[PDB]
């Protein structure tokens, strides 16, 4: 089993899934074998009714679309709708978290208000709207309504970019015509341009998904700032991670999806209810997290991570999971039938993710607190249902430090400069003892042995010194092979980097050091990683692509994987990706995205699917913009 | 060469590209052939990196996607994007009215004005925009205001959905959920629910998709009214159609693509520079239009169309098309490869809709004279360069009555009943004079022979005494084959649709009938349909499912028209369909879509391919909702 997952509770659920004849995401994709070769070099088209056309990556014909749309023109525009599919599902839920504010402050969703007040006045003063003797609900208000006009054309450009990078960045982009005119607006000018008979040149193309993909980014941003004004600001938390945060005796419900306006609610929900669960026979509710929404409520209350991504089946698999709360993306609608199997009471909770066969809950902010309590009470009576059934909870977890948001960061470097905290890290990154910073982002992909990439790259990079952050399921990833343990900082990292990790949390009190990786967040989380790198561009006063920072998204999945990792290209990064995009097919589109984007926005991408080559790449690619600081390598 | 075509000058152009070695649409498609058969059934997924994903028709594995998406989902979801981008594209057509409308009436843009200042008054009526002791201008910038806010939520739903439905309908659709919040905001959230891990139930996805095809009606309508208000509301013009409208000692110009602000000011400017037009050799410039932005001056200007959709290419055989003046749209890519080849200047003009190697000439509302001139300079150049060569036109050519705009059509008839207008029509509608009313729109494609879709079906509905109207690149296969000169009503139509055509155009003066199909326009005058067809149901008191009214995309071909049927279901119109759509791999989306969407709308796809099949079942549908009304059939 270790040839799917390289996480031993996953290995031993797939031996149970075996022997109990339950199909998989692995089985799935091994009866998927062979995959077209049109669709994985990008060369199909299907965009208008005299498709499917495709054309042959070698030989003869066919060589171009029935249109006459050349290879390149079909890579390029299924590129860019993968783009505008990801930057959709960020804006959707960046838009359910701004209406969550405007109900909350308007006094028709009484379960909801303004948690972090500080983050709501910087962001108000970052967005030119005016705070000094006005009312917190009248601020919040305005931001609201500032996040929902991003959303389309207006007499500004998307203040969720331009506010949010350093300006010299806003200017190459803008010199570019990058700077996206509104959110959904870049969505629908995306569908629109690569629809049958449009845009029709790759360079002009690839631009629009760029652009675009800066749509993704202020949609991202704009979830991180709503979600701390509304649930608070992440700091330093301990919890644990993989299936044995599961408990036998305990109704277990998974939150699973992605927005913590219903995460969150479920958390706090879930305490009041402990008598009522007590009264059915259980311990109480212990909820556990799947995904970016579990990434939420880790970050903010210490909810310990079930899973992640590939293998969230799994977590079904033990027999103990009494209730999987879904909101949208990154679930497998396979959750629903293995249900059947495992007795889990699956339940959705927006009208737009429906799953046939699961339950449906609607969830309405104004309601949220019986809305959670309707949901519960399905998962108490389903814990009832399993007395005397035997379980099989791998008794397999590991100690999880984190939490850090970016303030967190930078709080915790205040210990080592009160007054210039970025200086302290920027001293050990010019003496060497940080060589550079490394963004894990993104999935888990069936195609790449879970975990895999994730964990070769990182062993790599702190050995030499790489300061590792994490989010999304490259966190769950990192965080379940031990990599946000503090006591297994002296066995994974660098000489250099220990020592760094060690002054910072001796600082804060911890008689030892930070963990080897530092877990940012969720996936609209990449955002307080931007946020950090453009704080240290601006203290340095260069741009980001003069910096040591690099990301990988080390085993990709989602469409939302392929927007961030070309918003991170356009902002500057040298971007990793570990499993193979659509783009192999047309040899120019490729040189775009690999090399020549270089000279327009100073980032590129980096594909490399064997994870010993991809760092040392990623270290060539740190230490190149070291050697163009003037700094030693 | 009549496998390929039943137009004749196509079919002689196809002879010449033959013998001088120019690949063509048809020769791409042979090419494709065998087209693969999992892209055909629908049953094909790449939303993320762990695809390619595909599901047997019929047999063995695969059965499901890997991430357990069903056929009915996977059929859905694709669908479902085919619906956002169709939507996609009117409304970026719409956009750019709405935006030239805004910067004529603010003083940025001489070159445009309020010509419909009758339209204009009566769409502010229609919007609750008061006019009152108002200026046309402040009226103007209140209704492009209004066409900019439907494109995002905002305190009232889409107003081009709401405001031009009759309120049952409007009550119908709300019952269900169906009707838009803004249209790039369905736009967006249809391209999130349908990525990995979202919607996975059948019926929401396709409910989903039912509301995003309002919001490309919503497109449609605002881009007629706003091209009404700016070039004027058409009035029945009388013109020629097919090759032969080409002049060899005249600079020939095609306009291309959709959008009239570009169309409309080459028309007019063309005009004023006859003088040096002469001086470079020609007798003038001859405007000849191509696929709907032709239809726009057509309908206008009675500017005569070249050709249509899928023997675009043949224009430019002819060597006599000095320039091919593109905005967006329905263009194939391949005309600037065989401009090599021919000669012709293919100038592109807005920045998202470029063609690698055809000239860019940035076509600017605020410069349009100017940049015309330039345009316009780049075709003479182009005809003093084939001084002597010689050109092969086809002598083929019919005439066309057009201008038939709603407004066209009820004035015709108030001169039968000047307080009563649809009252004549209904009157012959129930004594059978009129059987019912079809609408063909939509495209050519090339698996079908061009135009024997279009021609086989709208002869059996004349003889049967149908009422036939026709937009697009329908009304252009109609056009061109002599479906719009009165001089073959006799031949065509039945006696008691003659009757009628005859009394109407007697009654206006013309001393014989009107033609015997009545041409409403571009594919966004769809919209003009709509507005009959809902006058004719608010006058009668019904809802539009009761009314002998469908419509046939015969050809189809463009997400474009993939939208425009499935608003027409949704507005509850029996819809033909006769082309393969990407379904047949799922029966429950097919019956959801074929049958069960009568008990939500009202309305309904018919899928046919053999055209002679398709009128017989188009008439049984006529004639149930004849039955149904109580009436004769
Ligand atoms: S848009 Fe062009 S390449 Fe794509 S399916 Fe249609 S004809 Fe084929
Ligand atoms: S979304 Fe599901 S069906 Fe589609 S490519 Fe991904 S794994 Fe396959
Ligand atoms: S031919 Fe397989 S993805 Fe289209
Ligand atoms: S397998 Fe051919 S369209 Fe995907």
């Amino acid at each position: 089993q270790n040839l799917k997952s390289t996480d031993r509770a996953v290995q031993q659920m797939l031996d149970k899934a075996k022997r109990e004849g339950i199909q998989t995401v692995w089985d799935r994709y091994e009866a998927m074998k062979p995959q077209c070769g049109f669709g994985e070099t990008g060369l199909c088209c299907r965009h208008c009714l005299q498709g499917p056309c495709r054309i042959n990556p070698f030989g003869d014909e066919p060589k171009v679309g029935i249109c006459g749309a050349t290879a390149e023109v079909i890579v390029a525009r299924g590129l860019d709708r993968s783009i505008a599919a990801g930057a959709a599902g960020h804006s959707g839920h960046a838009k359910h978290l701004a209406h969550t504010l405007k109900k909350a402050v308007q006094g028709k969703a009484a379960s909801y208000m303004i948690k972090d007040r500080t983050k709501l006045h910087s962001i108000a003063k970052r967005l030119g709207i005016p705070t000094e003797g006005q009312k917190d609900e009248d601020i919040a208000l305005e931001v609201a309504k500032a996040a929902l006009a991003d959303f389309h054309e207006k007499d500004t450009p998307v203040l969720w970019v331009t506010t949010v990078l350093p300006p010299s960045r806003v200017k190459v982009l803008s010199a570019h015509g990058l700077i996206p005119a509104g959110i959904d607006h870049e969505i629908a000018e995306i569908m629109h341009r690569t629809s049958m008979g449009c845009d029709a040149d790759a360079q002009n193309l690839l631009l629009g998904g760029l652009r675009c993909s800066l749509a993704d980014l202020a949609g991202c941003y704009m979830g991180t700032d709503l979600a701390d004004i509304l649930f608070g600001t992440p700091a330093p938390v301990v919890t644990e991670s993989n299936l044995g945060v599961l408990k036998a005796d305990a109704v277990n419900v998974a939150v699973h999806g992605h927005n913590p306006v219903l995460s969150d609610i479920i958390v706090s929900v879930s305490k009041e209810m402990e008598n009522e669960a007590r009264a059915a026979g259980a311990t109480g509710i212990n909820v556990v997290g799947i995904c970016c929404t579990g990434n939420e409520v880790l970050m903010r209350h210490g909810i310990p991570a079930c899973t992640h991504s590939v293998s969230q089946e799994m977590a079904m698999i033990t027999g103990a999971l009494d209730a999987m709360i879904l909101d949208y993306q990154c679930i497998q609608p396979s959750v629903a039938t293995i249900a059947e199997c495992t007795g889990t009471t699956v339940i959705t909770t927006m009208e737009m993710s429906k799953i046939t066969g699961a339950t449906h809950v609607n969830f309405a902010e104004e309601a949220a607190v019986e809305n959670a309590k309707q949901i519960l009470r399905l998962a108490i009576d389903t814990f009832k249902r399993r007395k005397g059934k035997p379980v099989e909870i791998p008794n397999i977890k590991t100690k999880v430090v984190a939490g850090f948001s970016t303030e967190a960061i930078i709080n915790a470097l205040s210990k080592l400069n009160a007054n210039d905290p970025l200086k302290p890290l920027i001293d050990n990154v010019v003496n060497g003892n940080i060589r550079g910073v490394c963004l894990f982002a993104g999935c888990n992909n069936v195609k790449v042995p879970q975990d895999q990439n994730f964990t070769t790259i990182a062993r790599k990079l702190l050995k030499q010194n790489v300061l590792v952050v994490a989010t999304g399921c490259g966190a769950g990833a990192l965080m379940r092979h031990g990599f946000m343990d503090p006591a297994n900082v002296d066995e994974l990292c660098g000489d250099g980097l220990k020592a760094v990790l060690t002054a910072i949390g001796e600082a804060n009190g911890l008689g030892g050091p930070l963990p080897p990786v530092l877990h940012m967040g969720s996936c609209v989380d990449n955002s307080r990683a931007v946020a950090l790198v453009a704080a240290l561009a601006n203290r340095l006063g260069v741009d980001l692509d003069r910096l040591p920072v690099v990301a990988s998204a080390a085993e990709a999945m989602h469409e939302k994987a392929v927007a961030i990792g070309t918003w991170a290209v356009t902002i500057g990064l040298p971007t990793h990706i570990g499993v193979l995009p659509p783009i192999t097919g047309s040899l120019p589109v490729t040189q775009i995205l690999t090399s020549s984007v270089k000279d327009i926005t100073g980032g590129y991408f980096i594909v490399e699917l064997d994870p010993e080559t991809a760092a040392d790449k990623l270290l060539a690619a740190i230490n190149e913009r070291r050697a163009g600081l003037g700094l030693p390598w």
